[PDB]
């Protein structure tokens, strides 16, 4: 398991991270996390909003009790205040920041969070305000690093000016590449790590709909791996500063995901993959 510097403040994580969301039966859930660590994954992602009344955080904290905490990077988040019909409501008031952090510390049962993200941007509150409180939490040692999720470029530069952003969590995969145009260049110029969520889930949903593509399957075969491994490998190859956090509830798929690390792709391999996703009658359909 290769290790990489995420952002430029000293955070180090396993090149592949693990998304805890899906896990929210307890013993089974814990076992998956344990096995993830056995495979060398040390970077674990959750959020106060996952599961019911922060049960996903509570689950992770339980899991950490049979793991060496200081070998693990705990990523969690605050920001989503209530989900109703009208949509997602975000809150970024310093008080909320602080209250959310404390509640996460309690649920995870930890003295500190390695990477604490703003899950959703509060568009009624200047980013500098929310970042200011996080900056304080870094100084008190309650959190070590600061993350942003799905943030505007304006919001990214402004945040970073108050206190260095360690990571940006955003959707990125073969099926969603819109960060490439300006979000990626921007992160690299600021030295911010990139953390793709849904690096494979969107493709899986798509693949299943079509099977109810051949190009991609043909390429996975060419490279001696499964289609989901190809998709994941493609993400992994987008930079040393790129650390995806796929999740699973199945030990088998976890091992499959880890196996994606062995898939090695040349620049030409990669372009080929991107380009693909923008009885003398016994003839078959061409690719
Ligand atoms: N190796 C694999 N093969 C097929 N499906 C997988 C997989 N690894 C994860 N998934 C699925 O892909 C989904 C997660 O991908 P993400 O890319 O981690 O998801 P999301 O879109 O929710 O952010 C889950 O539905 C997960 O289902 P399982 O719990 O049944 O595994």
């Amino acid at each position: 398991m290769p290790r990489v510097k995420l952002g430029t403040q000293g955070l180090e994580v396993s090149k592949l991270g693990f998304g805890c969301m899906g896990l929210s039966p307890e013993e089974q859930g814990i076992a998956v996390i344990k096995e993830a660590f056995n495979c060398g994954i040390t970077f674990f992602d959750t959020s106060d909003i996952y599961g019911e009344n922060g049960s996903n955080e509570e689950l992770l904290g339980k899991a950490l009790k049979q793991l060496p905490r200081e070998k693990i990077q705990v990523g969690t988040k605050f920001g989503i205040h209530e989900i109703g019909f009208s949509g997602v409501k975000a809150k970024g008031t310093p008080d909320y920041v602080r209250s959310c952090c404390e509640a996460s510390l309690k649920r995870l049962d930890v003295d500190y969070i390695d990477l604490f993200y703003i899950h959703r941007i509060d568009t009624t509150v200047p980013i500098e305000i929310t970042m200011g409180e996080l900056k304080k939490l870094v100084e008190e040692g309650k959190i070590k690093y600061v993350g942003l999720s799905e943030a505007s470029p304006d919001t990214i530069r402004r945040a970073h000016a108050v206190h260095p952003v360690t990571a940006l969590q955003i959707e990125y995969s073969l099926w969603t590449r819109d960060i490439e145009d300006e979000i990626v260049p921007l992160c690299r110029q600021l030295g911010i790590g990139i953390v793709p969520y849904s690096p494979i889930g969107r493709g899986l949903f798509w693949g299943k709909a079509i099977k109810e593509y051949y190009r991609i399957e043909a390429l996975s075969q060419k490279h001696g791996c499964t289609p989901v491994q190809l998709a994941l490998a493609w993400v992994l190859h987008q930079g040393e500063d790129v650390v995806p956090i796929p999740g699973t509830t199945k030990i088998k798929n976890l091992h499959n995901n880890v196996g994606a690390l062995k898939v090695k792709l040349t620049k030409e391999d990669l372009k080929e993959i991107s380009d693909a996703v923008p009885w003398k009658f016994a003839n078959t359909p061409p690719l």
